[PDB]
């Protein structure tokens, strides 16, 4: 019965030698599982990012889900290899870095924040319409292009739902960003991603998710009891922004906005061009 799951992901990986297609191999990061490098396509002259035991079932889920859900607001999966003993997942390279650096080292005005939310909601609307829940939306899993491109990544925790089983009840995600209905093991749908988006907006405002100074469990408890979080300074924000936040962070899932609904919110109408994010990127790179 197992681990014939290991032979399953051997079917997925492509045929050939990795070294023969991508030169200019250079490392640019590492984070628990696993580590990230860089390279160029000898064929097309394209720069690419290469990620490099436990529970490899996730890495399968990540490959498959990424392959069948191409979107301009998703970090594009390319090829896969395994000629060694670690995964050779190749994806498009965004040099601007993660949104985390930006939210914790810079100040974003509402026009910048709206632009980010709109790009993310676009990815969410696409994924949800394909019955996929990301379940781990956070600034850490938002990568930025040097041109201000905003793309979604990390799909190991994705949940493929079906008309027969459109809900889950497993506590997956990262505590500070997890919807109350996920924390309290209740039946939940795609709008949990919308909750995590809201939390990420709080990131973009206050620098970090609510209860971050608390321990993960304490945070988990607080989310389960407090429900919808409070801004430290709600009055700093426009009325239309506060509204968008309220409809992202609604306790009533039915009263909470869908991606498609939220893409029509008046708040996104004050979104700046994506080029406006490049100064935020340069700022984050500095002080680092
Ligand atoms: N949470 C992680 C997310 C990945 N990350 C990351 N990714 C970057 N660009 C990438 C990565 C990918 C492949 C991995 C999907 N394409 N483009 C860059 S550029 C400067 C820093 C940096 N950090 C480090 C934190």
């Amino acid at each position: 019965s197992d681990e014939e799951i290991l032979e399953k992901l051997r079917s997925i990986v492509s045929v050939g030698d990795p070294k023969k297609k991508y030169t200019r191999f250079e490392k640019i990061g590492q984070g628990a599982s696993g580590t990230v490098y860089t390279a160029m396509d000898v064929a097309t002259g394209q720069e690419v990012a290469i990620k490099q035991q436990p529970k490899k079932e996730l890495i399968i889920n990540e490959i498959l889900v990424m392959r069948e859900n191409k979107n301009p607001n998703i970090v594009n999966y390319l090829d896969s290899y395994l000629v060694g003993d670690e995964l050779w997942v190749v994806m498009e390279y965004l040099a601007g870095g993660s949104l985390t650096d930006v939210v914790t080292e810079t100040c974003m005005d509402e026009g910048q924040i709206a632009a980010v939310c709109r790009e993310c909601l676009q990815a969410l609307e696409f994924l949800h319409s394909n019955q996929v829940i990301h379940r781990n939306i956070k600034s850490d899993n938002i990568l930025l292009g040097m041109d201000g491109s905003v793309k979604l990544t990390d799909f190991g925790f994705c949940a493929q739902i079906t008309p027969e089983q459109s809900k889950r009840s497993t506590m997956v995600g990262t505590p500070y960003w997890m919807a109350p209905e996920v924390v309290t093991r209740k039946a939940y749908g795609p709008k949990v991603d919308i909750w995590s988006l809201g939390i990420m907006a709080i990131e973009m405002i206050e620098g970090e998710p609510p209860y971050l100074n608390e321990n993960p469990l304490r945070a988990l408890y607080l989310i389960a009891t407090n429900g919808t979080p409070e801004l430290q300074n709600p009055e700093k924000l426009s009325a239309i922004f506060r509204d968008f936040l309220n409809r992202c962070l609604e306790m009533d899932v039915e009263k909470r906005g869908s991606a498609k609904e939220l893409l029509q919110h008046q708040f996104l109408k004050i979104a700046k061009p994506l080029s406006s994010l490049t100064p935020l990127i340069a700022a984050a790179k500095e002080a680092t």
